[PDB]
């Protein structure tokens, strides 16, 4: 089945600067999650559809997640992504994916909408450690695009 939860969320970086760091994701979170080593283009062209590999160490061993870019919107500061292989999918769990969405909020930041959708193997529901794993995980990756623009004011 499919579950949906949805957070809200605030930086103090404007929308446009986001959208465009969030973007840039791939070279931006080897970076600053000290664990992702690597991110590689598998198929396509960073749009929609494009297929990535992740090389992750987790204690000392290297370990892969793939992802599936799923659709931009810059009409509505949107860009989402799916874990389609790896570490965070147990045999009950067949996909995760990952929207954020971003408008403006008041004093010159943004206000953020993350949305984990939990794929699952027919009648199964998603475990309770899993989704807190999951929502963690969605905002750290938001983390760390926002403290990259933080750090490097000139690049975006």
């Amino acid at each position: 089945g499919v579950f949906t939860f949805e957070d809200e969320i605030t930086s103090t970086v404007p929308p446009a600067k986001l959208y465009n760091a969030m973007k840039d994701a791939d070279s931006i979170t080897p970076k600053i999650i000290d664990d992702v080593k690597s991110v590689e283009i598998v198929e396509g062209n960073g749009g929609p559809g494009t297929i990535k590999k992740l090389t992750i160490v987790e204690d000392g061993e290297t370990k892969f997640i793939l992802h599936k870019v799923e659709s931009i919107d810059e009409a509505n500061y949107a860009y989402n992504y799916s874990v389609v292989g790896g570490v965070a999918l147990p045999p009950t769990a067949e996909k995760i994916t990952f929207e954020t969405k971003l408008v403006e909020g008041p004093n010159g930041g943004s206000i953020g909408k993350l949305t984990l959708k939990y794929h699952t193997k027919g009648d199964a529901k998603p475990d309770e450690e899993e989704l807190k794993k999951g929502k963690a995980k969605g905002e750290g990756l938001f983390r760390a695009i926002e403290g990259y623009v933080l750090a490097n004011p000139t690049q975006y």
